[PDB]
């Protein structure tokens, strides 16, 4: 689905150091849509395309709604087992650390970039929405 968004997340993910990344957008252009994880890199499998996530839940649809970034800088003690389960990419993606930012246009949120780590790797830069408009 526009190889160019693909390509350039498995190319963004590695240069930033990154195990994990994905891009959560509106499923449709009709108004009940959900939103999806629609591309990812690193994954370790296909788990993500079962996610159906609402504008408020979770890391994607909590970034839509509020247009601010989310830091996780370790799952394990910040949410513990159980809250997970409200960032089901979390689950299906074993992220021990994650950084969501919005993906801005002309002022309106339409995405969401999500970065994550395995394996207690930390966070190796905390990204502004000026750094990601340097993408």
């Amino acid at each position: 689905e526009d190889r160019r968004f693909q390509e350039t997340l498995d190319k963004i993910r590695k240069e930033e150091g990154y195990d994990f990344a994905a891009i959560a957008f509106y499923e449709s252009n009709k108004p009940s849509s959900p939103i999806k994880w629609h591309y990812v890199s690193g994954n370790k499998n296909n788990r993500f395309k079962l996610i159906i996530l609402r504008k408020g839940r979770g890391l994607a649809g909590t970034v839509m709604k509020t247009g601010k970034r989310m830091v996780i800088a370790n799952v394990g003690l910040a949410l513990g087992p159980e809250e997970k389960i409200d960032a089901p990419i979390l689950l299906s993606e074993s992220l021990t650390a994650v950084l969501a930012v919005p993906l801005w246009y002309k002022n309106q949120v339409y995405g969401v970039l999500l970065f994550g780590q395995r394996d207690g790797r930390p966070l190796p830069k905390i990204f502004d929405n000026d750094d990601i408009q340097r993408k």
